[PDB]
């Protein structure tokens, strides 16, 4: 396909079901991936502050073994997530994340779509405390909500890219989508936004939301299957 197309997964025994798809990357909420994968781009995560002890090495290791992306922290504007101020996160991105800018593409810590002062306010304010001094290739950014919904998606994604490029960012990984409702409803969704996705020249790569919920039994749902041929 587009190329842009990733598997977000908790089990690393479901990616077997996608074996072939038009899936270029993974990612697993974690540092390491907890396993290995053949053929797919393992992308490490520094998920929050429990990272740090162990994230240079996490890094390192997810270099060598052929990684050249690395994604920052798991939704500091959502206190059951990585739950850090915007001030936070942006010294600890200078002090983690920057370090391995000449060797992997960087991406910023992922937003909710919540309303201000989190998601995209929260990115605004984190955008604000770098002052220019965050190395950030790309912002990452999730929308969770009804599959009627799709006029949202696309303003909230379009609202995420005009933030970048506004402080020098080009364009967005969307890591987490989910147009939910029944499996009918959520292929209707995904064949409204997938073709919307791969021509958006704001977006590089996505990742429905997510493997494991994509698979039952060892097979592809219908929602998976859709995921895997649109
Ligand atoms: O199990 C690995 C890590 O899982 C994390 O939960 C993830 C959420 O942060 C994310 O937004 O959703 C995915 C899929 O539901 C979850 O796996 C935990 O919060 C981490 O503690 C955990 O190490």
């Amino acid at each position: 396909g587009s190329g842009k197309r990733g598997l977000a997964y908790n089990n690393i025994n479901l990616l077997t079901a996608f074996e072939g798809g038009p899936f270029s990357w993974s990612y697993n909420w974690e540092p390491r991936p907890g396993g290995y994968t053949a053929g797919i781009e393992y992308v490490p995560m520094l998920w929050g502050p429990r990272g740090y002890g162990s994230w240079n090495a996490d890094a390192e290791a997810g270099i060598a073994a052929g990684s050249k992306n690395l994604l920052a922290f798991n939704e500091p504007d959502i206190a059951s997530q990585a739950n850090m101020s915007p001030e936070a996160a942006a010294a600890a991105y200078q002090k983690y994340m920057n370090p391995y800018a000449a060797r992997a593409r960087l991406g910023s810590p992922a937003v909710s779509n919540g309303a201000p002062p989190k998601g995209l306010g929260w990115m605004q304010g984190f955008l604000d405390v770098c002052a220019g001094n965050c190395k950030i290739d790309f912002l990452a950014v999730h929308w969770h909500g009804p599959s009627g919904n799709v006029d949202d998606f696309k303003r909230y994604v379009s609202e995420a890219i005009a933030l970048g490029q506004k402080y020098g960012i080009g364009t967005v990984w969307v890591t987490e989508f989910e147009g939910q409702g029944d499996e009918e409803a959520q292929v209707n969704f995904l064949k409204e936004v997938l073709p919307w996705l791969d021509s958006n020249a704001g977006v590089e790569r996505y990742a429905s939301f997510f493997v494991d919920n994509l698979v039952k039994g060892g097979a592809l749902t219908s929602v998976g299957k859709a995921y895997k041929t649109i």
